[PDB]
């Protein structure tokens, strides 16, 4: 029996069973549960993931069985008997980063899945020739505040070669600077990544929300420093419907959410430089970003500005400060004409997903702790949606920070 | 082998030792994860239950393996021989009710796991003796509003014989009533049961708030219909501090969450009716209780009083009216002096539970989507915090309806 996966909304079941496919195991077992985890930490093997890989490709054009599916398959075989790996072709690369954003079990955006741009950046040959491809991708993807999803895919990890890499974990970070007290003037999210760009060369300014340059490292080469164009980068000031002060806060954030530091893994090749992008989720901005404690940790700020009792947490001052600032994150995107998505038409759109992939593939990896938004969880639809966690390939994977 | 657990807002580490003694098996597989799943899924079996419990029991007041220890264990083992069921001490049974509560992965309110009143009626006969205990449970865990926490454990379930069951998921419910156009008037949680004490016997109100009978069961019995006094049941009319519209709303709600659809599973006895009681987290009334979709779903009446944008989405009219209710159920239940915990003050307590707990016994099992709290979740330190869930004896446990 395939997991029975419950609607407590609306009452409706159904039966996963595409998680009966998955290959790679989670940190789960029957005596405990790791879900809330936020990490889980050569011939015939590749072969078999290549396979699988292909048949994932032949099934989607519906030529499964077909004489070009068989050669194929055939053709990828010989490739790896005489050289240990294999090249995609460019429609299976295309094809393999759709698949392993459809399989991204946190990703509350993968309606999107299937409108993707993937820009092909396999003969890329150096950190120069990389930052290039990454303007590229950040002109496309941001295309003045009408944001398009895109990814760019630099070569495959191969034997007796380094690996691309791109140190910083996303295209576009505020700096984070470790301030002399031990507290952060800047992102905290990002401080070490700010270290290491001024160890490399970058003067560093000391405003709250630098642009960090790149560090983009070309195989068995240490990574190298290029500055953005600053009308690349998009950027929203933050302020408030009705909130007049809220602008004189000084809060931006940028348009383009763009990571750059997973790992794509398609049939068995691993690309570790194919930084990927969409638009934000307003939480991601006005919750995560700027009210963790742990980051820009405005929230306190905020309702002391709106008059709320902070001396006790019964007034729910967090909550209505969280909120306001979520309303001015959606209202400044509106208002400079970014794309952004707020948490209810996010949610809303993935229970549409997960019901197009119930049809499609009989189910659909899901993380709910990771799709439940951070404010007004039960609010939103995904909540009150039982979901199964799996990892299937392609797929995006951490991977160590190469340093 | 033990988990390594992180908090992420801190980033302190443990372990969590204690999952090493999870007594069964969750859901989860490395395969998959199953985490957000509601519900997961004698004679000498009946023994090493029972002597794993007198293990645990002697072991917690420091006499291990000592004097009373042997003579308890050749108790047991000749009481099952003779009888084919064994008898708790009524100390043993207090230490059980707790230790099943402290247990418990998903209950947010643990920190106070030692402060429970156990109301032994495991001598109760006929249904009429269930509801003077009940009632007396009901009394004496309202307090006037000052709330204390409390179980009532009637008789275990045998061999031979049939089960004390309450049909009633809780003490205090709300009916749900349907009408010629599918709707429910009232709680739409509580149709079937409110079917069912229509038909057996109950005269119905027409009212949103009609507090509904207890079903109560005597073994082989069918179960009778019981009214609860109407001044044992504290309700708490809601109005908002600021919002004087709020109150003609007509909302309410009860003191007493008291819970009688579980069962409690000590040593290998079962006890199939054992109501527990505390007091309520806020948002388990204004956000899930109120504000569900498939609840009282009064989220857009509140919007519209509010004079809220409700035809899009990113004015998070959604999150503003939440709140609002929330404040009013603080509110309410403070001016009539009815403990209530906000979600703020009962999961910074529980990480305080999580922290006693790690040196108590080497950790805590616990579900992560169920302790973090409905609304606002990332503002409550425990969504920064990895949790490990896994099942524990004694525990309460779900059971099939007598039905
Ligand atoms: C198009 C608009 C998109 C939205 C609104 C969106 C939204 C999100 C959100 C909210 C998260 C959780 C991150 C966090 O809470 O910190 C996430 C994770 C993730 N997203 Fe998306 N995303 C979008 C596009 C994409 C694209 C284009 C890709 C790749 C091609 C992608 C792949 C991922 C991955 C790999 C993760 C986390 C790893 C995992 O899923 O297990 N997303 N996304
Ligand atoms: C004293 C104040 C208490 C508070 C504030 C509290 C809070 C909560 C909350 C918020 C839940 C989640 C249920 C939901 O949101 O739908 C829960 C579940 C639960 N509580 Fe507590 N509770 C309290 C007392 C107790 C007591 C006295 C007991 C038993 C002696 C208990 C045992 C449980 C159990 C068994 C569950 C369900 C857990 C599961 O299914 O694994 N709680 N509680
Ligand atoms: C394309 C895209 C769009 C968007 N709107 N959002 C996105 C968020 C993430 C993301 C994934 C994991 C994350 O966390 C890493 C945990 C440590 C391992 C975070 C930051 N929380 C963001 C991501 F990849 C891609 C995103
Ligand atoms: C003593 C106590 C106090 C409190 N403050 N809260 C409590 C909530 C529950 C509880 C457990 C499981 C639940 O789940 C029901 C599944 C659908 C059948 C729910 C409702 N969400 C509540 C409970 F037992 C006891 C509670
Ligand atoms: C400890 C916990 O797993 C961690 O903070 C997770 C929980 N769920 C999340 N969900 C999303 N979407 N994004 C996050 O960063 C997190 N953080
Ligand atoms: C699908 C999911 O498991 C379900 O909606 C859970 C999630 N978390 C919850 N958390 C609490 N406290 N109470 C609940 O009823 C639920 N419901
Ligand atoms: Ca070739
Ligand atoms: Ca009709
Ligand atoms: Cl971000
Ligand atoms: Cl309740
Ligand atoms: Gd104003
Ligand atoms: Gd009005
Ligand atoms: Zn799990």
């Amino acid at each position: 029996k395939f997991p029975r996966v419950k609607n407590w909304e609306v009452g409706s079941i159904t039966y996963d069973t595409l998680s009966a496919q998955a290959q790679q195991d989670g940190p789960c077992t029957p005596r405990r549960c790791l879900g809330s985890l936020v990490f889980p930490r050569a011939p015939e093997q590749l072969l078999s993931q290549a396979r699988d890989f292909i048949n994932q490709y032949y099934s989607s054009i519906k030529r499964s069985g077909s004489q070009a599916h068989e050669q194929r398959l055939q053709e990828v075989e010989a490739e790896v008997a005489a050289t240990g790996t294999y090249q995609l072709r460019e429609s299976e690369l295309v094809f393999g980063a759709k698949q392993a954003w459809r399989n991204a079990p946190r990703c509350v955006g993968r309606i999107q899945w299937g409108k993707l741009q993937v820009f092909d950046a396999r003969d890329c040959r150096s950190a120069q020739e990389m930052f290039t491809y990454i303007c590229n991708h950040i002109k496309y993807a941001t295309n003045r505040g009408n944001l398009r999803s895109a990814i760019t895919v630099f070569p495959q990890r191969c034997p007796g070669r380094g690996d691309f890499r791109i140190w910083n974990s996303q295209l576009v970070r505020y700096a984070g600077y470790r301030q002399q007290d031990g507290s952060v003037r800047g992102d905290p999210a990002n401080v070490e990544i700010t270290e290491l760009c001024i160890q490399h060369g970058w003067t560093p300014g000391n405003g709250r929300f630098d642009v960090l340059p790149l560090l983009l490292q070309a195989p068995d080469e240490p990574p190298e420093l290029f500055l953005l164009p600053p009308e690349l980068v998009l950027e929203v000031p933050l302020e408030h419907p009705t909130l007049e002060w809220f602008a004189a806060l000084g809060l931006r954030w940028y348009a383009l959410p763009a990571v750059s530091n997973m790992l794509l893994e398609i049939g068995g090749l691993e690309f570790p430089a194919a930084p990927f992008s969409g638009w934000y989720m307003s939480t991601e901005i006005g919750t995560r970003n700027l009210c963790d404690p742990h980051r820009y940790n405005i929230l306190e700020d905020v309702a002391v500005c709106m008059d709320l009792d902070t001396r006790t947490t019964s007034s729910l001052w967090k909550d209505k400060a969280a909120v306001e600032i979520n309303v001015a994150v959606l209202h400044s995107y509106q208002l400079a004409k970014v794309t952004i998505v707020d948490h209810h038409a996010a949610t809303a759109s993935f229970m549409k997903h997960l019901e197009n992939e119930q049809k499609a593939r009989g189910g659909c990896p899901a993380d709910w702790a990771w799709i439940v938004p951070p404010i007004s969880g039960s609010l939103t639809p995904v909540f009150h949606q039982e979901m199964v966690n799996y990892f299937l390939s392609p797929a995006f994977r951490y991977q160590p920070d190469p340093w």
